[PDB]
């Protein structure tokens, strides 16, 4: 089964909100505690701003649904520690990946993403990931089993 | 005519802390209000880990010296609008740059950097920049 605390990166959050995922989204929000990094929220909004959506309004909706986690001092410190040792090993990941993974570790959330291997170098620091497609199938199974 | 509020991107801030800048830094903190994005300080701490391994202690030191601005919701929102506008023009600045510039606008701070051209496409949104070299010269004098 799946753990209670989970999170998504911007790409995954975009899909979770697509019209084809309406049902899966409803179940996920009803059964899980989703902790999103403000960074993930900002990047999601960039995609929404691209198609001229009302950002201010969509932000309130997200805030009214999710536990939006700020870039806390502890996250800033932890992220700097992870990035520095990774960099010391010629491993370079973009800022979004670092903050997203650091926040997942901090909130003890399973990071659902369509590209888990990209985050693989952060596992050693405590990060746990799961393929989005497997996550979706898991939730569907949950629905099938219900009374 | 330097303004009261200023900021730096991580690269510029790293130089401001060079041993050979102690004087310039002392005057700066003495005459200006420096508002740094939380993103800028994490990159700064990351880049100096080879010199100061105690990230936690280093963060506390910074928190006491500067005004550290969080990635507030309004900054998140505005950063999204700006990035979408740049992407439409096929301009791809990295996250740090977008948030640094967005925070500067939010705090009404002059962004001191070594690469102002990079940020130029954002001036239409209220951003104000100045070359680190000029800033250093402008500061050399009471």
């Amino acid at each position: 089964p799946l753990p209670p605390d989970i999170t998504f990166d911007s790409l995954a959050l975009i899909k979770m909100h697509s019209q084809n995922m309406k049902r899966i989204l409803e179940v996920t929000l009803a059964k899980f505690t989703v902790n999103l990094s403000i960074v993930t929220v900002y990047r999601y909004l960039t995609a929404r701003a691209y198609l001229k959506k009302n950002i201010e309004a969509e932000f309130e909706i997200l805030k009214d649904i999710y536990n939006i986690v700020p870039l806390l001092d502890d996250i800033a410190i932890k992220a700097a520690q992870i990035e520095a040792n990774l960099i010391k090993k010629e491993i370079t990941l973009d800022m979004e990946d670092i903050i997203t993974a650091t926040t997942a570790i901090y909130t003890n959330s399973l990071l659902v993403t369509d590209d888990p291997k990209r985050y693989e170098p952060i596992r050693r620091f405590g990060l746990d990931t799961m393929p989005l497609d497997k996550f979706i199938k898991e939730v569907e199974l949950m629905v099938e089993k219900e009374l």
